[PDB]
């Protein structure tokens, strides 16, 4: 089979590979629609997770089951499925402690395009189908369902980690796709004021749609001063770090109130340092909690978010600004995430 | 001053009373708009909180400050305020443990028409004005703002106590005003499926507006079987008890999954004991947590809910089906809560103004 | 093989049964030491969980692995293991939500002598060996190690559900073996005052050892009034329900403060009603949270409690008052739990495999 | 009255001062025993909290009430009291949100020797006596009781923020007085393995007393390698940062497991920034939560910790290595915290 792969660091290309075979508890899936993620750009062109050889990329897909192992009981060939980007090994001690994302190692619940061939191929492999797949509703648009696999679960996890209260003020730094879902998720945890911080105009209309009450552009002043001006010097209750470089941590600490929470869902791949400013952190005693986590996956998470979409708790269509048709456009779409034209949020490639 | 009072158990009426005077840290407030609560029907006609003599009723009001004590620093006469129904004494050991609602005693954070003259008078008294009042925005409709003081904070507390997750399935038993904010709150905590249980048609359209995805009527079959049929025998993640008798706890325990949470905000005014169905509670070992709490009050809560309204997170106007103009209609409005016509959710009395 | 079984309701006896075989992920264990639980007396003589026929009893054992399935990777024949009484199925949606105890159904994590042949036999079956077993330290006395599997994990779960704070006052109702570990667990969560409620003298000394600061006897006065007298009318922050009848729930609600937490680990097997007293529950608005749960099992829990014993955080030997030697004494030991002589807390039967 | 004060940065001295007068809700207290804190050395000689002029130092005291305001109801002159180092303003919006320590500002619940004349004087002022004092039990040694006001509440808060579970493995970095109470607190939250990190033998012996199962000395190797060797490369569940430089945060992140919690109770007085190591933090996605908080105060905290001492849950006497008798020795004791002989844990000055 053909697949679009990281040959090595700074090298992309189509490769031929043997089709994966399903173990007793696994499924082989054919993609129906996929989306590129900025995490693959960090991975390929920055070596943020180390070096790889012939690793098929991509981890956002909805697909059709083509083969199942003899012990798979809830899915069969022909079933259409939402595939969460995180597919844990459920029999691990980390699962017993409540951390499916790190089953058998740090980030090891995220396999696709981390250390396992991803979804940019004619077929891909899902471990433990009954625990890690969910049925795609018959009338749900493919582009919407692909947004569940990563953008929605990651952005909402930012809001869950932030422990938002009814009426909390929230700053979301970085209003790309993940930050837009952080804004939506904060609204769905009861946030009052939500300030988005970014410089891209396409995201402003989407950010307001999902629930932003204020938009700040760093280009017209240092952002902490801008936030202090908006909040009369009081700061905000919660900060979600969804995009930008490592210096946003220092910004988040400086704008959150004592007792507040900072929630990172941004993947920090770069040579910039994550620095906590000492004085604004109350010399370590200001109860400014800092969290950061890989998104949950598995069947339960996927089915619960699927129900949110089905009952219209969030309209995911606003994330998808570009739609391509055909394997041939996977390369162009991924390179789009590297260059980022001003009007791109997420791109979806539809396979026929 | 004039006030509408509980004369005793089973007796309502207008009374004349001396005006309250503010202590050094208190405010005297004038109502601008008020609403009757079903809890006052429990208090007066069931003696659910004991006996009272000439207690002015009501605890849902927005008003104008007319007088403040010498140590009040953030409010002055003329300020228009949202008055939370719960107004705690903030200097207590219960406050140090995080339970403002019970500062200096069980439920003692709720004073108005519990053991303190309430808001159905020409003036009423608010303890610790700086800690217990919030400014009413100039452009907020009065009838919407009165819904903050009790319905919203109670309904949202129900959803807060339920510890809802992104996509949790939720049943709300009782879709009166409080349950409607339970539905709204559950949606604003990320609930997926929301099943409302009630028999009153007026609440059906409001429930759908606030986020209900299914509506069950108990009159056409035992409600647990109905929920089991909707959920393929699996039950739901969370139950909020917002209305009905003591038997709703048994229904909630029976329809919630093992590991789930039951969140009671219903004020149970009759019966000696609430019954836990033993087998459906896993004989005590099914991890079906049971909670129940008085709504939070105080300035911080009121300002945070106010911000939710100001930023259009919830539209409170759908709660208000009846609006009167004039102080004197407090009597008719409260009596409406006793008789409950088919089309009532909440009534607001707006006092005459220019 | 021989196994000590519930022949029917009200009938105990030895039966011959096929020796279990392990599936690919399972282990077969030979018991080295076992303990009878009061719940098995309830099952046989009260039919509290329904009717069973020829179910081998017992769910407290440490043992030796004799056979493992072809996919077992961390345990091998010859390993000595602690077997938690709760051995969940780990591949379920309830596990993904964090409730191992109810994987694939309410209380379905408790298999032994619930709906699965238990440990009172020559061999028994453990599902998912890699997820549900823990290595027994070579120098840990067997009778101590058996107390981990049920008594320690249940009592400590009572203290965990109670969400104790540094200095909380705690009442533990029923200071049998489980309540004794409830006392120990409460101390190990930072409790200040710990009031034990019981009438059995043997438990009083153990209760003081494990951390009780006061002991109240229900027989000489209404306990709620007694607790109010001890606390100058203020009540307590937390209640752990570990023994007694269904009426202890109402008593717990009446003695806990507003905002407090009641934690049930007592299995209410009788048809007596569980009642929340309305006025003392603030008519539903007093923030008196009621929790209740089956004890966690699995490898991680067993290893974490094992480390606590190894590092001397709790001395389990005070639970064991009776030690037998020989498979034959299982009947006598189990019947001891039915009658409960004045000097019994827990009994352990030590097995001596031979030809 | 006389008091030992921070004249400015790098200037200590005795000053003459007016005796404070109690407002309607306050108490004036005469100290019976006091203790110097390392935090005062940060404040004076590092200017960690800004500049001060003639601020009386000290915030660990037990005393006798000599005067109360007209509205004080539970305390009267002659009462002997434990005075928590944190004495919040209880009527603030931060109290309504559950953060007494930051009432009316970051760290502002801690007044003594922060921005209020402290306890190293003949008298000092306690705001809101009914809310901020606790009765000293008749039979409690004074030197033990002084350890409640700061060392016990701070160390235990470290264990509380750490969210310890029954059997959690815990590393405590820095085994001075606060770290010793972190060890004691971790044990009283049910920790199994407790690893103490320090190089001072007296603190090692005390750490074993309070519950440490292993002791690591930084002098025989990088402590992360040592912890990884002790845990066969698995790491620990929880880390409490109780002493050391800013780099201890990086060390904590490297030794804690994915999903673990790092709890800072160390007052960081120097440096611009604390660095979070990127890869060891899972590039932001390892669910390694970082907390850090000023100790709780107020009457309820002091009474609950007092009950723990009365019921022998913790023996505080092992904290006290140096005892002076006489007001005159306040200067010598505080300078001891600056020099720190190898066998010092805490010093107490007993006043007559
Ligand atoms: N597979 C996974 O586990 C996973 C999934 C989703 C996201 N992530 C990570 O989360 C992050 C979010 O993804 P995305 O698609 O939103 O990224 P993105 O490329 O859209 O960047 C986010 C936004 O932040 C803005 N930004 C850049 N610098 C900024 C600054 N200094 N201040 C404020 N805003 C700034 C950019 O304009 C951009 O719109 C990514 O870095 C990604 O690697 C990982
Ligand atoms: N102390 C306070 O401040 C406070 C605040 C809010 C609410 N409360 C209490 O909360 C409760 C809710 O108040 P409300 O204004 O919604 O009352 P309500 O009169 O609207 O009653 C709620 C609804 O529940 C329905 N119901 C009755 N029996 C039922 C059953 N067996 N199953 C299902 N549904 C049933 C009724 O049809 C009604 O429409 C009240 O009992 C009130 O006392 C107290
Ligand atoms: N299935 C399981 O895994 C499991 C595990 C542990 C415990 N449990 C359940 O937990 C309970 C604890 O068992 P145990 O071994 O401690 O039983 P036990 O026989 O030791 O009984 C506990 C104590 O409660 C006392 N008591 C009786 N009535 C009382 C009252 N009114 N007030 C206060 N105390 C009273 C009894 O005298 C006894 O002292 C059992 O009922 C059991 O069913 C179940
Ligand atoms: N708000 C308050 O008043 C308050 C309360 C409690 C604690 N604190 C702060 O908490 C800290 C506690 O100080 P203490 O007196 O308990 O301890 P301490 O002053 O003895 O210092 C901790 C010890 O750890 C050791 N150490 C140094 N570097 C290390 C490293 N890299 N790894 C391991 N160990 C190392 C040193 O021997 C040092 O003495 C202080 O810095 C203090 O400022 C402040
Ligand atoms: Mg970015
Ligand atoms: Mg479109
Ligand atoms: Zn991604
Ligand atoms: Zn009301
Ligand atoms: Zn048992
Ligand atoms: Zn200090």
């Amino acid at each position: 089979m053909k697949g679009f792969a990281m040959l090595g660091i700074n090298k992309l290309g189509w490769i031929e590979k043997e089709r994966p075979v399903a173990g007793s508890y696994d499924a082989i899936v054919r993609p129906l629609a996929v989306s590129p993620c900025t995490s693959d750009i960090h991975t390929v062109f920055e070596g943020a997770l180390g070096d790889r050889k012939n690793m098929i990329l991509g981890h956002e897909a909805v697909g059709e089951v083509v083969e199942v192992g003899s012990e798979v009981k809830d899915f069969k060939p022909g079933d259409r499925v939402i595939v969460p980007c995180t597919t844990p090994d459920w029999r691990s001690l980390e699962v017993q402690a409540g951390f499916q994302q790190h089953s058998n190692g740090m980030l090891a619940g995220w396999k696709f395009s981390n250390f396992k061939d991803g979804v940019f191929g004619e077929y891909f492999h899902v471990n433990d189908a009954d625990m890690n797949l969910a049925i795609l509703p018959k009338d749900m648009p493919l582009e919407n369902a692909v947004m569940i696999t990563d953008m929605m679960t990651t952005g909402f996890h930012g809001a869950e980690l932030a422990d938002i209260q009814m009426g909390s003020s929230v700053v979301v730094i970085g209003i790309g796709a993940v930050g837009l879902m952080g804004i939506a998720g904060a609204k769905l945890r009861g946030a009052g004021r939500i300030i988005g911080v970014d410089y891209r105009p396409i995201c402003v209309e989407a950010a307001k749609f999902y629930g932003a009450t204020d938009i700040l552009n760093p280009k017209n002043g240092h952002i902490v001063d801008q936030v202090m001006k908006l909040t009369n010097g009081k700061g905000v209750d919660r900060v979600i770090m969804a995009g930008g470089g490592s210096e946003t941590l220092s910004q988040a600490v400086s704008m959150v109130k004592p007792g507040g929470i900072i929630s990172n869902i941004n993947y920090h791949g770069s040579g910039d340092a994550l620095l906590i400013p000492r004085v604004e952190w109350g010399c370590g005693m200001a109860h400014k909690t800092i969290k950061g986590g890989l998104c949950p996956g598995g069947r339960l998470r996927a089915e619960m978010l699927r129900d949110m979409v089905v009952y219209n708790r969030v309209d995911l269509s606003k994330l998808v600004t570009h739609v391509y048709h055909g394997f041939d456009h996977i390369e162009e779409a991924l390179l789009l995430m590297k260059d980022k034209p001003k009007d791109l949020i997420k791109a979806v490639v539809i396979l026929h």
